[PDB]
């Protein structure tokens, strides 16, 4: 099963989804991370402490890709087209600010003429509750009969505390550590029960 | 079976070369060539006319790759940090292309120190598009990377207007309508030869 994460600005959280969501699949089969971020982020994060899944560069995608029966592609959108027709699912996050947004809107003609069920926009980084920012991002894209998440992905340091470490959020020491990996785990959730469909 | 094909420099023949590399690999299993350059002339080349192998996108290497015997990337390599451990590691043998002239050696250069940490068989040097008899930077950057102690492919691309034609008509350079199709697919022929060869010797997985 093959999920692409590509996004249309940086430090959207991408690369934390990524990480994320192989640790997801990682619990129900043997999965790969596949690393196409010029930064290499997901790489260091691997070395940086350890991780449930193998991680490897882009450039050895076509070699360990046929061992792997999960498969996540970490990648900068740069062709929208090309990126869905490699995959079962495109998910794209996005921050909820408007900057983020727009970087998201300009992109809008392509996203839609593109296909409904090819595709998932997951808000991230979403600010906590005195704060409404998530719910107004919503709007905006269903308003723009745009297809998302259920869910969202709130903000925690412990997801920092976990690029840093090196670890999944899930093991990291932090009150909000459950709460956190509690936010991918749904995000997991409704893609295996969206792409089993 | 993997190669890449990586250069450091646009129009040395990087694409051209594995274009053809894949057609060799295609005489002994179905074979990918995924396409990684920016400009995706590989691609293209591919709509044109018809060419014996199957052409996919980078983004859809995980996809396809499992389904096929042997792979050809074509892809431009791109410094960042140790892309060279790395390319080296996606394939059974780097080929590396370049033309014989200044800059082209000139931005090979650049690279020699991190190529030497490489160690020996993982990679080996094309010289292509090296002008005909007459003038002889073929053999002077053949001496240049043969001092400076890289590997090289035993033989040369050598210049021929056909592998343009190859390219206008989206088909192998033999298919190419012109007097020495043939004597420019050889070069390739040889050039496929010498890397299957590498490939399977104890060493090489040393
Ligand atoms: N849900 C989140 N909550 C808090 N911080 C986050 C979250 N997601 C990512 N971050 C932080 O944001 C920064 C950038 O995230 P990253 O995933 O690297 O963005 P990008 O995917 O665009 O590469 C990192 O320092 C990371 O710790
Ligand atoms: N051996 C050769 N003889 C003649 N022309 C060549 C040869 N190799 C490549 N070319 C020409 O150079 C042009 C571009 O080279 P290309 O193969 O696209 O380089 P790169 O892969 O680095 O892009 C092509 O139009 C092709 O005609």
């Amino acid at each position: 099963m093959i999920i692409t994460v590509a996004s249309f600005k940086g430090g959207v959280g991408k690369t934390t989804t990524a990480v994320h969501l192989s640790a997801y699949l990682a619990l129900q089969g043997e999965t790969l991370l596949i690393d196409g971020d010029p930064n290499r982020s997901a790489t260091g994060w691997g070395k940086r402490g350890s991780l449930p899944f193998k991680v490897v560069d882009e450039r050895q995608a076509a070699k360990y890709a046929p061992k792997y029966q999960n498969i996540v592609i970490d990648t900068q959108a740069r062709d929208l087209e090309a990126l869905a027709d490699g995959c079962d699912l495109l998910v794209i996050p996005s921050t909820p600010d408007a900057l983020a947004l727009d970087a998201l809107m300009l992109t809008i003609e392509t996203l839609q003429k593109l296909g409904n069920n090819r595709f998932r926009i997951l808000l991230t980084i979403i600010p906590p509750y005195p704060s409404k920012d998530g719910d107004e991002a919503r709007q905006l894209l269903t308003t723009a009969g745009l297809p998302l998440f259920k869910r969202g992905i709130k903000r925690y340091s412990a997801f920092q505390k976990a690029s840093l470490n090196g670890v999944v959020v899930s093991e990291v020491s932090d009150s909000k550590a459950g709460i956190a990996w509690s936010d991918y785990k749904a995000t997991g959730k409704e893609i295996v029960e969206e792409i089993l469909t």
